[PDB]
């Protein structure tokens, strides 16, 4: 059976802080399912009045919102934080043993790569 | 001007953990705006590669998504965590001094009350 | 040394975790007499710095004995007015099976199995009142 | 005692915070010569356990002096090849105004004001590769 | 509202601290029946997030009732084989007096007072063995 | 060369909190030498005004006070905390690389054992 | 009565870390008495096997070792850390309520001052 | 890839630690020009989240060049009025040897070696005044 709710909240809060390291495997979790899990375990101090309430139990991990229908395929244009959160292997494995993964879905496992990216930074223009 | 991004991330992470106490004032912040602020300050270790990138700068605090159009009025059926997050006074005041509140909007200030609520809890049925 | 049972550190550790198992509707849990359980706790050094008497022969708890919870007479029947923690503790199936495996169930007794149900309750909590 | 300027604790504290002000496009920031600034740091006990020489008369930094950053000759003009931290530090308008208010600007000099712009850069970071 | 007794937050808080009072030889401590005490705990919201039933009239524990600890018949006499935590809890003089002040002692009973003594025990601990 | 004083203070404060585990090796350090090291690294907030002062530099680790003169032999009747403090292997090794061990002395290495011991505990005398 | 031993150890460990501030009052505690209190509350992980043992109970706070005999007067040449430790007011008050002060002694209360002091620091001699 | 030098992570890490080496009377330390050092810092990604330009060919710092610290003319001689951090940084023997090993020393220069001495200083600190 599932770990107590205090342990769930605490284990996952810690695991959410894991650093990206090249080659590690992380798992996508639908933002909506994760926020439901948060209400249930009382993750936020300003929304813990329903901790343990079966009326907010999140049920099996459900990444439907991330998937186009039909072979399992990710929708396009998904955005980090907005649509999904990421958990390292230990965090994903814990959630799966506690809640199960919804029947007919497979884990959405992805790798940490080093990526070049163009960004805009403010600078004092001393010369020009 | 605004505090450095490390201070922003850290001050707000702390303030997000403030306990509810009856009679205190808390402020609604649109979930979407707050997640944009998170990318910008590198709040999550798995999504901090755009910390300081002006392409993800959140702009003035924008609670439009929480408001019906027309006098400022909150949409109905809004849900804690899903649609908005809550910050105590110190957290709201910091975000407003750092980003401003979008022109034509007013703060959405609410009070902590003690509320009776019906919940479902699992119990071992020893008798019956 | 424990006669084939898990070593005392493992017993303490497995049961400590199993006590905390989240309740789920339809699961079967088991009552364990609190006096038997307190003796087991001393025997394994449960939640203690000194672990006084851990492993002592005279605190070995023996076969699980729930007779203090049961009414006298032919059919096995739970006493009324029993109170959680004071009279019994609750373990999930896995915790019950481990204790039975390590200690046996006393002869002439059957396990005291109960189901998890969902109970409606009215509680009072602080909440930011968004809608007046 | 500081001749009307803020006390040394307040100077150190206000400037420490102001140094860290987030850059915003279109804001005006000011160059301060690093040797002048190092002397001010000693004078106010900046970032130091011992605060050796804090308040000593011979480390009073005097009027803000940026002449080490400026080309000789008539019109005021910034030397080439100046390097942040080594040759100058950067303060926002409020930090510049506070220093001017406390120390004055040396006679015959004008402030060295520069604008914040947005600079495109290519950086390398770890990222979970969602789309192959 | 509590009829002159301390408010429920204060009762919970004072007693929580008093339960933990260090034992000192010659001090007098008092037994409190665990079922009475469990009811008091519910009534005051002791050690609970939900504090379900806190302040409910039907969990008001009433006058301190230790009759479950006492042998029947004329003179007041403690049952044998009572076990700490399961059958009773222990409070120091101050904790006992507070409960009596808030709830009264049930009529026909006297307090169950016991002395602290020093008990020799043999324990096992890790220690750096300095002298072989 | 030796680590900076902040690192010394912090590494050793942490290592001083290591749990005893049977079979581990710990090292005796003369209380007097260790208190001198404390003044030098500013270990205590109420006595750090001489941190880094060469006038309180402790010099090479000196366990003389623990040793009878003559082969290296420990004095009798030495008491934990009073006469010496104990450091685990990592802590001892750090102090030796930073300060050296005084010439003509050897480390005083001892093992963690499980030991039966008679103690007096207060109890409420319920029966008798 | 006295707080439990875990609370004593923890309250005092925290209070020992209080910063000196000019004008605050601190109290001298004889090193020997304090080390005895440490054994009793199990302050150090490597010497906690006698926590709660009445055979190491420290008894009333005893600063005799700090005092010349005869009016209460401090011995000369006492050294911080070596002969005594210092506690802020809250720490002293806690120890006194838990243990009492030995009869015929008065508290040894002293003030934090700002003091000029000559020290020797290592420096790279760049010029000369 | 670094031509036989340690990889960039190791260079950054070894030097970061070596910069902090406690000073000891009689030890030899070495001056490194701050502009050379700043370029090395960019090259190795020193103390930076983005590590912008780490490993870029155009920020490779080249042979250690202290000529900005040295007076012109025949014999090698340190300029006056040089200031720690602004004009140079200090490394112990091991840190100097590592940089020389990785980058070489520019041709026509000798190392700038200086000794650690003990300097008497008067500092001001809070202290509990035990003797009036």
């Amino acid at each position: 059976g599932a770990a107590d709710l205090d342990t769930q909240r605490s284990d996952i809060a810690t695991l959410l802080k894991t650093s990206l390291r090249k080659g590690d495997t992380w798992y996508l979790v639908d933002s909506r399912w994760f926020k439901q899990w948060k209400k249930y375990v009382g993750f936020d101090s300003w929304d813990k009045y329903q901790m343990g309430d079966q009326n907010v139990y999140p049920g099996p991990i459900d990444n439907s919102g991330l998937l186009k229908d039909g072979a399992q395929s990710l929708k396009e244009h998904l955005i980090d934080e907005l649509d999904y959160i990421l958990l390292p292997t230990e965090g994903w494995n814990k959630l799966v043993s506690w809640y199960t993964l919804m029947e007919g879905q497979e884990p959405i496992a992805r790798k940490v790569v080093e990526q070049g990216m163009f960004v805009k930074h403010c600078k004092v223009e001393v010369y020009l």
